[PDB]
């Protein structure tokens, strides 16, 4: 269940993800829209989802890519917040996964996050260890899909 | 006009909004519960609206209504961090408002929050001031609509 992958977080991953978003985390426009964009760089597959954002290779210069790409960053924030606690957690993530259900993304294309993640984390620095705690904070997510 | 909304952001006005986001933002599983529960309470008529959370009525035992709660109070944290630059703001307030206007929720509506932000103010020892200083900015949302 989504509970049982939540609970299964460990103290160390944890401390990864925790160490990691502090940096990440600290300019969410700059790395929201890096990872809105490097998504649809290595995953062509996906732009036609985004349509109602408009012409995404606009980048920065896109007001609606901007606004959701610094609200993303906001669910991210949500999930570092509710860690210690799985109940929170498993409520927020059934919440974020329904808005995914209904655009009809599948557990197995929402991981097609784990790629750009990696790459975002890599521009700061943090190596595969912390591209693999994220991974399975995605898997949380994945629980619900 | 979402901008000559954004422009009544005064100095003052931020300021009054972020000493009193530091405290109601605080705790926002609690104080999201609180909003929530008092605007259903102190206007049913919008109970409808909210189809998919379930039996409101139950609070913070509603699983939905609590992962609801917790991730509004993080549409405020996100407002809050933008008002530095008045053209992030506006383009995560047009992202937020696409989600009522799908919803079918006119400014007049949004704007029944006004009452329930009032009293979980005035419940942290925040008067007039401050839930005048909130209508502002729930005003450039409303400006969206
Ligand atoms: C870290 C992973 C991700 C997070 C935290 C996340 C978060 C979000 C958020 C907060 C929204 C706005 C929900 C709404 O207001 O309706 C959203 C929308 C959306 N997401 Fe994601 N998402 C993630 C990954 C993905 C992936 C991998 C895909 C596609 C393969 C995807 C496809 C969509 C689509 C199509 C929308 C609708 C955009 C629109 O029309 O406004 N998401 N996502
Ligand atoms: C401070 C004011 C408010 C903020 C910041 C806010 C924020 C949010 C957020 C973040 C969502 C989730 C969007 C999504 O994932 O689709 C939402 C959903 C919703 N909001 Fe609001 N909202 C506010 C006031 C209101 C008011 C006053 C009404 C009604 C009179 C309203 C009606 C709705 C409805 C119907 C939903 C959909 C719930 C669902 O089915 O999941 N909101 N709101």
């Amino acid at each position: 269940s989504v509970y049982d992958a939540a609970a299964q977080l460990t103290a160390d991953v944890k401390k990864d993800l925790r160490d990691s978003w502090k940096v990440i985390g600290s300019d969410k426009k700059g790395n929201g829209v890096a990872l809105a964009t490097t998504l649809f760089a290595d995953n062509q597959e996906t732009i036609g989802y985004f349509k109602r954002l408009g012409d995404v290779s606009q980048g920065m210069a896109n007001d609606k890519l901007r606004g959701h790409s610094i609200t993303l960053m906001y669910a991210l924030q949500n999930f570092i917040d509710q860690l210690d606690n799985p109940d929170d957690l498993v409520c927020v993530v059934e919440k974020f996964a329904v808005n995914h259900i209904t655009r009809k993304i599948s557990a197995a294309e929402f991981g097609k996050i784990n790629g750009p993640i990696k790459k975002v984390l890599a521009s700061k620095n943090f190596g595969d260890k912390y591209a693999n705690a994220w991974a399975k904070l995605v898997a949380v997510v994945q629980a619900a899909l």
